[PDB]
């Protein structure tokens, strides 16, 4: 906030800022926002089959008719392509320690801790796919059962849940990210006054 250094140091300060922001912030962001935006698009392609994948024959309540396997598969599918994903860093490794701050930043149940190796990472937290194959599972005998609409709905209910588990996660990391903007922001704002300051502040030394 003033160290009486050249107006050179000042704008050179001021750039650093900027970069700073960008890289801590900004693409810190855009790719959780991405990695999970793009995992819950798979996921949404899966909603428009599970569609196709539910039929009567009740006789009737309607009894409805689930192609459990052909669900499993796709929600397996899906798992696996992003089971490894991460959201920080997006292309590089941290310290346990530093890792376990990140998520314990943005929430905690969006995205789960882990290692590969040369470092930890802070990847994509699969419990909500994992809950819903366990529902599946339980459901019964595949690939294709039949349950009452008693128990659809039921299932209906805690698979549309884990859905919106997603569709929240994926909101709040639009807000991590503004966020990220605000501080970035907060940054250049003082850094700009004190870059003045040290200029009227300089002068009166200059002035001295």
């Amino acid at each position: 906030g003033d160290q009486m250094i050249s107006h050179r140091e000042l704008w050179a300060k001021i750039a650093n800022s900027i970069n700073d922001i960008n890289e801590q912030y900004l693409k810190v962001y855009e790719h959780a926002v991405s990695s999970y935006t793009q995992m819950y698009q798979d996921f949404s392609a899966v909603l428009s089959s599970l569609a196709g994948w539910i039929s009567p024959g009740g006789n009737d309540g309607n009894s409805v008719k689930l192609q459990v396997n052909s669900l499993k598969k796709a929600l397996e599918e899906l798992k696996e392509k992003y089971k490894d994903k991460p959201l920080y860093p997006a292309n590089n490794t941290v310290s346990q320690e530093q890792a376990n701050k990140w998520l314990t930043e943005l929430g905690g149940t969006i995205g789960k801790v882990s290692q590969k190796n040369g470092g930890y990472v802070v990847s994509i937290n699969m419990t909500p796919i994992d809950n819903m194959l366990k529902s599946l599972d339980n459901l019964g005998g595949n690939g294709e059962v039949v349950l009452d609409n008693a128990k659809y709905q039921a299932w209906n209910a805690g698979f549309s849940a884990e859905d919106e588990t997603m569709k929240n996660n994926l909101q709040t990391l639009v807000q991590k990210y503004s966020n990220a903007n605000s501080i970035f922001d907060n940054l250049v704002k003082v850094l700009s006054s004190t870059i003045s300051s040290c200029t009227d502040t300089d002068k009166l030394f200059l002035h001295f």
